[PDB]
């Protein structure tokens, strides 16, 4: 609980709902993961079925894309239509003001091993390549608080699934600036990529 | 602003959920319960595998209302289940949610009144094309903020008004206030 924790929970509900659908009834490129020291990027595509997803409203039987990235302390989102469309991530989700997003990490689970590396998933009639069963997403954010907060250790509040470690996620340190910090790790199943 | 961003995130969560109300459902799909003191909405839909994590071939319910300065959500499983709102979405502490309102669009006319939507194989009764949702929230801010007028920042569609929504006043208590109006299309309730 806490205002910032509640905002991170909202953010996770938005991203999880969107990413669960990636690959849905799709042939071709379904996911691209672009981890970097500056923040990770994730793009995904899926086929729209009428009635299921709001953004599909005008794209029945058509491919849609989705993308998330962090830039200048803000997590941003974009959406597009068309096979292989490049989302432009210009819609604010969280941060870039009082709230600073200090880390955004995405790892993936392939055959029981967690990885964080450049990766593209292609769905072929024979199957997915590689087979990705889940994504792990991590956010660290900070905000000012009158009187300061004690120094926060990223990773200290997480419950990891089997095989996932702070070392893989490359969690940053926290600058000694008195700000209130909160973090969130969440796992999103990706049955359409598996 | 930070509070505006928190209202945007909340709107996204609610929209994505309410858009699915009525999906492949026969029977009661939606109940709207407005009041001058705050609105409630409940809805039901069929779960199809691979649509959502929480979901196969079973009816689910979903509900929202404000209680004690928090917008809360509830869920249930089963035909006719009551989704008792039991978890905070936004507010209930530093953030206070002061108003939640839901209106509906029926044949070109925006309405806000007690209403249930029923779905039959032939179609919906009444035929609801969209919902409009409104939130007002406040937070403390060092140095205070000026007096806010609810409705003052909204872009309304034609026929939707502050009077229709029964928007409240705001006290001149120095808290920072923000509001959001958003429209959710409801094609499953329009067929």
């Amino acid at each position: 609980r806490g205002r910032l924790a509640d905002e991170l929970s909202l953010t996770a509900t938005v991203l999880a709902r969107e990413l669960y659908t990636v690959g849905y009834r799709l042939t071709g490129q379904a996911l691209v993961l672009s981890p970097s020291s500056q923040g990770d990027g994730v793009q995904g595509w899926f086929l729209c079925e009428a009635g299921m997803e709001e953004i599909c409203g005008e794209s029945m039987g058509e491919v849609r894309g989705t993308g998330y990235e962090v830039n200048q302390g803000a997590l941003r989102w974009g959406a597009c239509k068309g096979e292989g469309c490049a989302p432009l991530p210009n819609n604010p989700v969280l941060g870039g003001d009082e709230v600073q997003v200090e880390a955004f990490r995405v790892a993936y689970l392939e055959g029981g091993t967690w990885k964080r590396q450049a990766q593209a998933v292609n769905l072929r009639p024979e199957g997915a390549s590689p087979k990705v069963s889940a994504l792990a997403l991590y956010l660290l954010a900070s905000v000012p608080v009158r009187g300061g907060a004690p120094a926060f250790t990223p990773g200290s509040t997480l419950s990891y699934p089997p095989g996932l470690t702070s070392s893989l996620l490359e969690l940053p340190g926290a600058p000694n600036d008195g700000r209130l910090r909160a973090e969130k790790l969440w796992i999103v199943q990706t049955p359409n990529l598996a």
